[PDB]
């Protein structure tokens, strides 16, 4: 990151200003015709002088434009803040979304680096999953988010592997079914089931029902720490292991080992170290999880009686295939 | 400008990682021969694996280096983290210092933008000054920091203005007397008074006493919201006004107007808008403060019965000389 000055490199004013902008939808208000601080503030329900001061800072940062009359506009860059923008980044920074909220837990990083425990609880007084499990709205935003992460990192994962051969795929921690839906849409004789908590499971169900996939896709509300529906061709763990510490990760893999038996395949699909150090710190502060390497996944697999037998990179992530030892 | 991608621009992991490193003294432990994650963690009292993950992130950021054997080293950049470094930036980021702690209040920026009220309270349950007023240690770090900001921005402020002609200057909110001490050292027949709260004032006193200046420099514990020692040639407000909202800033200027009467001069010394946006948002989040322009100061001065007569820029800061209307 060049040579800014340690103080500027540790600046919180700017990223927080962006996050607040995202949350106030300032960009969308600007496009809808509100351009002065007074108008924008009224539209967003913010303090005029304070909002104006925030905008002046973001103008400097390079997201907004401001003319002598006090009329603000967006820049090529500031366009990415619009809620309708193609990259859909605004929702990730919105302090109301699960991740826009979770990231503020970074303000407690010290506790994580000191104890190895997650920081999120220090800030919100409860674990991440517990927090979602009791706030359906919050949980829904998280589902939408993980759904978006799929379009972003798993484009065409359907062809990058022989899914059809599996016959039946169990998506352990499958969220709202975005991935399973994708697999089944590309392989018409394939069937599967999403195993997750109440929130995502019900969402997965709504999706399959509305999409005309209920004939091949089913959901099951359960904890992947307990026995899984057994006998399927393959068990998928998409963005799930890095959310857990080593001990819980093997517990999970262990359950997939058993469900898969001697004829099943366990497929860990996530950002393998090699997926930056930023995401790794997020896993640490959120759940005390971590981004792992193929070697590190190999170790976990060994403890669960599995072995890596393949690892296919597919854009941002990789599909590491494990089978009974 | 400074484009990287919206989520990257709103990143909290890096600035927080830098702050945690500063707080843990990683740079200094390394210079002292501790180069592996295990050693540094042991010396700093951090979780080994976690500290290692923080360091890996920071070598990526560009502050550290790592050899294949797990030995960390600083970089031309990571040198700035050393406490003995010349720029003295580390203490500003230490989560234990007043400003390293206050900045974390930025996670509550939204509250400020929404209400115009300081964010610090939202995070720490009390105002900044109340916080220092009840924690002498915390308050001492702040004094040291403000003292360091004098060397950085006020270099040669003694010659940039005709202080000597003042005879006796009252430094309202003069902290630990660093400025007054520099003025009196450059002007032998000059005398002055530091008016501040117990903490800073006692430190100013200790300073004057120890540097052989008690003969010309005196301290007075008090609030600049109440009457001030009257009849001095000049009253200085150094980095004070931008710590308050309009109402308070005017109140403060009144007390100076009254004290200076028709023969004294009020000297507001701070970074006038046009330091920038970064400091402005910090003032907002710390105490609902505000960086002001020469025009805006002039407006305040008017309400206090004063008028701007001059404005000498000196490095980062400017000296706004005000006089009774
Ligand atoms: C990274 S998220 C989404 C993963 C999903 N496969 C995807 O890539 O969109 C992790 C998933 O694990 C689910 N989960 C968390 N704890 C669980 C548990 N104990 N049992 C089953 N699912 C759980 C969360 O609800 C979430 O849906
Ligand atoms: C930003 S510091 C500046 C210190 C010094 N003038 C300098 O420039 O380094 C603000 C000063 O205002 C002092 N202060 C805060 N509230 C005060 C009050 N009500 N009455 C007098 N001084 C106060 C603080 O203790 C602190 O010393
Ligand atoms: C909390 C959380 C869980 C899983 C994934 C993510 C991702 C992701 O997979 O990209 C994020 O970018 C941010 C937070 C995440
Ligand atoms: C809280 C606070 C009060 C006064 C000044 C500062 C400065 C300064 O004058 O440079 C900072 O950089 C950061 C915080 C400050």
């Amino acid at each position: 990151a060049a040579h800014i000055g340690l103080r500027a490199l540790a600046d919180l004013a700017t990223p927080m200003a962006v996050r607040v902008a995202a949350t106030l939808r300032v960009a969308d208000h600007i496009a809808a015709g509100h351009r002065t601080a007074a108008e924008i503030a009224s539209a967003a329900g913010a303090h005029a002088d304070s909002l104006d001061r925030l905008l002046r800072h973001l103008v400097a940062v390079g997201l907004f434009t401001r003319d002598g009359q006090g009329v603000y506009g967006l820049t090529e860059f500031g366009e990415q803040l619009r809620d309708d923008h193609a990259a859909g980044k605004r929702k990730w920074l919105d302090m109301n979304s699960a991740v826009g909220r979770g990231d503020l837990g970074f303000v407690e990083l010290a506790h994580s680096i000191r104890t190895g425990q997650p920081a999120y609880p220090v800030r919100y007084g409860t674990s991440f999953w517990e927090d979602l499990g009791s706030d359906p709205v919050l949980s829904a935003s998280f589902d939408t988010l993980m759904s978006h992460h799929l379009e972003l990192d798993y484009t065409g994962i359907a062809a990058k592997y022989d899914w059809a051969a599996l016959g039946h795929v169990v998506d352990v921690g499958g969220g709202s079914g975005g991935l399973l839906s994708a697999l089944l849409t590309a392989h018409e004789d394939l069937s599967g089931t999403v195993l997750d908590l109440q929130g995502p499971a019900s969402a997965a169900h709504r999706r399959f029902l509305d999409t005309g996939l209920s004939g091949r896709a089913q959901v099951v509300v359960g904890s992947f720490f307990d026995p899984l529906p057994a006998g399927a061709g393959g068990y998928v763990l998409s963005a799930v292991l890095h959310d857990w510490d080593d001990l819980s990760a093997v517990a999970i893999l262990r359950r997939c080992a058993e469900a898969a038996g001697s004829g099943g395949v366990v497929l860990v699909i996530e950002a393998v170290a090699g997926a930056g150090t930023g995401m790794d710190l997020r896993m640490l502060t959120y759940f005390g999880g971590k981004e792992r390497s193929l070697a590190e996944l190999g170790e976990l697999a060994a403890q669960a009686g599995l072995a890596v037998r393949a690892a296919h990179p597919i854009s941002y992530v990789s599909i590491v295939e494990m089978t009974a030892l």
